[PDB]
């Protein structure tokens, strides 16, 4: 189940960044909402299945503009501190948006961490695209 990839992405992102928490938001299936399908670390389990608007916020923006982004501050579903916003960019589709989140008063993410996680996010989108295509092949 391709959705399983997103769980591994959330888990590995938490390990690689050492951030307080991570989440992955995915279009349900032009989208007007993303849904948080996976959560790790300090992001409460209860946030899973949350609907995120595509418009007027950094997570939905990344889903549209395919631009990885570091933020000093990201509020709900962020945790108040720095964040990395990492679209999972496949060929001609965005699979979802991975977000690594810190509580207030954490150091900002470096450009190098952004670069590293952009690579991870790219590789993750390939993993997901492959899994999705294997499923259609049945």
């Amino acid at each position: 189940d391709p959705a399983t990839v997103f769980r591994l992405v959330a888990a590995e992102a938490l390990t690689l960044t050492g951030a307080d928490g991570t989440l992955v938001a995915v279009p349900a299936d032009a989208a007007e909402e993303l849904v948080i399908v996976e959560v790790a670390g300090a992001v409460p389990a209860e946030v899973e299945a949350s609907a995120i608007p595509v418009q007027d916020n950094a997570i939905g923006q990344a889903f549209r503009d395919r631009a990885p982004r570091r933020l000093d501050v990201l509020d709900g579903p962020g945790l108040g501190g720095p964040a990395l916003v990492l679209p999972l960019r496949a060929t001609d589709t965005v699979a979802g948006v991975l977000v690594a989140v810190q509580g207030s008063g954490a150091r900002p993410f470096t450009a190098e961490q952004l670069e590293m996680m952009t690579g991870f996010a790219d590789q993750a989108a390939v993993a997901w695209q492959l899994a999705s295509s294997q499923r259609r092949m049945s």
